């Protein structure tokens, strides 16, 4: 032969179904990581706006759930820079539940988001990563992201300066890009 | 040269400069990649622009001639909208089309950098079209470092644009603190 | 539009002894040697220029300079006592010198405009300029700024082997609002 | 009654006192001096010193007793080398002796001294409202060069400083320094 | 050539107006008095009354005709019983009779009155820059006790109040009160 | 630690301290060359003394112990009574007989000098028996300079006394003027 077995299935996350689990995941990230550039845990109210922005913008929120429907992680994107000519560029994020790490869920979610990007005629995906976060950088390089550069000491967290490394993936889409 | 042109620094205000500023931005938008807008700004749109700067104490430093004509201005705003980026600003300088090539950009940047030191900013970031030799050379002269470039991040005038990020790290703040 | 070939860009600065003594010294001596604009015969020393700075500091006399994009002193304007007696407290005598390479560009007028603004803030009542009566360009400049011819002391000066007429031009300000004896 | 006048060459030791009293009266009572406050016995020392260092003359008129009825003097008009042939003069007559024509006699003496001292222009500075001194100067050959209006402020009012000038035939051979 | 004078004992009835004129002149024109504003006949009544009721002398110098040329007096230096043998003196000379040696004559006579009156110390308080008065006091044997720098303010400036003292052989038998 | 005399400053008033002050003063009159009176002062006279202080707004700073007893006071008055002495005061400080050599004079002097600065005083003058080395040293530590000494100006206990004058010149007033 060759404990337990866990299912992961991709779903479109909805405010009704996952607001609470998503808030929980984001807050762990806020508290114990240089991932999110928040200090204070987000509120229930804040989460409501988060969903509304993704809805208005048709930003995907792709979740991975187990057999019980418990959210194991999600991946999403939003605007990278809020100016009109950045229309074909998004910034992605992926967050895994503190109980389901080191199983490769980040990679599987990222691949599903990359497929969705191609489908949505995205040209560039940008990831902003703490420059010391070796594991995340490595995951992004495995997916074909390339180091675009690093803004030194752009962030301040846990009482110290942090470097924001940017990693980008350029897709064959859109075939026919146009000005607004 | 037969002429003199005076410049002196003033704080730009809405009631005083909204129109001159609007005309400068619209020119930048229609004619160049200095703004990643496609379509000109409305006078209405310029009300929130000013309001946002007032309520964040973002400075707007202008250069005016002997007559008080706005020759150009420089400002900054949020670089990335998350609390931990609170010491990083994104700045821009725009020079009126009749006064380009005189070194105003540099003088306005030097004043904006002094204000940045005074406002406890840690990093100023300029986002430039990576083919804009003049702007790049301005930032290099000023001591900026090329942090990186997002290739084909923008699209305007029917082509892919590379967004370059140039940064200047200051000695301030002496006492950063989480919020 | 404009260009570095069609226009000199310049800004105002407050002249200091540390930053501007040498340039100021060179501008003065040029005027001393080549014109009737200063009533000296021999060039001024560096030492003499140090006292000059001292007088203006002690008295809160402004020294307003014009500087090109590159940092070169294009010229300066200043004032001092007109006559050395207490009841002349509200009267100053001003002067403006333009660097030899930058004459004819309207620098004098800019500096004068800025100096006059400073006078209004300093509660000056009268600014007096003392000009060689043959100096058409300087007179015209003073007239365009609203100075009026107060009179002329004929053959008051002697330079380059000839008698010079000293014309006086004055500008009367609305300040001070509350003039008082000492 | 009678009264003798006789020209002398004033000095600190002999006249500082009588000169101080005349000046102080002029200061408190008129616009002939643009001082607000009386002068010292101290302040007077420098006044004489400057005269001596530059050989500026001080011509007094004294009577039988030997008392100073008045005096006339000159000094620098403008402190730059190119004004070396221009002096500024003043004449002060004691208050009891005014209206006798003393200033006229003192001035005429000072003019003669100026011719002898290679002076080219004597400038008198005068309150533009002082009809009498204006007329005296006109009688003596001075012309109204000009007036700086409201150049002074004293007794709560603006003063007009008038400049009257007398151009001499001397020096025959002026020369730059 | 000399000007004859004689000493009189001044009184309010006889000399008030002449003394007021001399003081007011000193007040307006100099620092010999630390008053700003002139005095009046009414101001004087109390001045004379204070000297009468304390038997402070007022010594006058009077010309051949009987006109007051100057006067000297003393009063309390500091108002505490322990200072009973110390007086502060002053001498004022009419403005037309200065430089004749009068303040010296008057001081000498005052000094003699002080001996006769059992005074032990005479103090003169003078502007530390009044050279002539400093010299008069030195000639008389006064020594410079010291100076209160910037003790006064007049004519828009700080004044130094110098204290000159002369110590006498009297009183032979001083006694606490 | 401590088991010491502990005290506070009060603004003395005729009502509260007339009695204690008159007693402090009489002790000094009788036993020292510090006050230049021969005889004890009357209670009637004290009322007049206070009146003057009130009339002129001359300070009377007091030092009181826990119980509430007056341990000493400092004050000032006219130095010489002529208008042009308007910016000069003569100060005095007396310490109760049982509390001397404890530093009260220094504390009271510091407090008085503060008051002089708030009051636009230019010169404080102290008149001291020239043999009073202790007081002179105290005044010197506070920045007083010896202005001079009038020999045998005083008479007390059957002997001639030298009166020393010490002055402290202040930066105030900023804009002095003739009356
Ligand atoms: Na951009
Ligand atoms: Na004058």
């Amino acid at each position: 032969m060759f404990s337990t077995t866990t299912l992961f299935r991709f779903v479109e996350c909805t405010e009704d179904q996952h607001a609470l689990e998503i808030l929980e995941i984001l807050n762990d990230a806020i508290i114990n990581s240089t991932a999110l550039y928040d200090y204070k845990p987000r509120s229930k109210e804040s989460m409501a706006a988060w969903f509304a922005t993704k809805r208005q913008n048709n930003f995907p929120i792709i979740g991975a759930v187990n057999e019980v429907g418990q959210l194991l992680g999600f991946a999403s994107w939003g605007s990278f820079r809020a100016f009109p000519a950045y229309k074909y560029t998004v910034e992605h994020s992926v967050y895994i539940h503190k109980d389901y790490r080191g199983l490769g869920l980040s990679k599987h979610l990222m691949n599903e988001l990359i497929k969705r990007a191609v489908e949505s005629e995205v040209h560039v995906m940008v990831g902003c990563i703490d420059a010391t976060n070796v594991a995340s950088i490595q995951l992004h390089q495995k997916l074909g992201f390339i180091h675009s550069g690093t803004i030194q000491q752009a962030g301040f967290k846990f009482g110290r300066w942090l470097d924001a490394a940017f990693y980008q993936l350029t897709l064959d889409t859109p075939l026919h890009p146009q000005d607004d």
